[PDB]
């Protein structure tokens, strides 16, 4: 599924990200739009072995099972292929216990190479939620 912006913004108020550990509906909107452009579907294997999964580029190394990646670990307790649903229930409780463990949103790349220090409430303008 690609969503659109606003669609976004709102499932991801109703499942309770606007203000999550102090991060605005803005800051999580911009994130999928740089991370997966809104793409439920989106994959990235990584030369490492790990993959990036869903409209929030979860990777395999820590946060879910593939079944395939080293280490390791899955400390959502959920197949990778959850964070590849339609409905992006897996990916934000997930995302809330990326954001939980110690880098803030810094542990999404593309937030940080787009999003951080911006003016992120744009991603919200229009929205009126
Ligand atoms: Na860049």
């Amino acid at each position: 599924k690609v969503f659109g912006r606003c669609e976004l913004a709102a499932a991801m108020k109703r499942h309770g990200l606007d203000n999550y550990r102090g991060y605005s509906l803005g800051n999580w909107v911009c994130a999928a739009k740089f991370e997966s452009n809104f793409n439920t579907q989106a994959t990235n294997r990584n030369t490492d072995g790990s993959t990036d999964y869903g409209i929030l580029q979860i990777n395999s190394r820590w946060w879910c099972n593939d079944g395939r990646t080293p280490g390791s670990r899955n400390l959502c307790n959920i197949p990778c292929s959850a964070l590849l649903s339609s409905d992006i229930t897996a990916s934000v409780n997930c995302a809330k216990k990326i954001v939980s463990d110690g880098n803030g949103m810094n542990a999404w790349v593309a937030w940080r190479n787009r999003c951080k220090g911006t003016d992120v409430q744009a991603w919200i303008r229009g929205c009126r939620l």
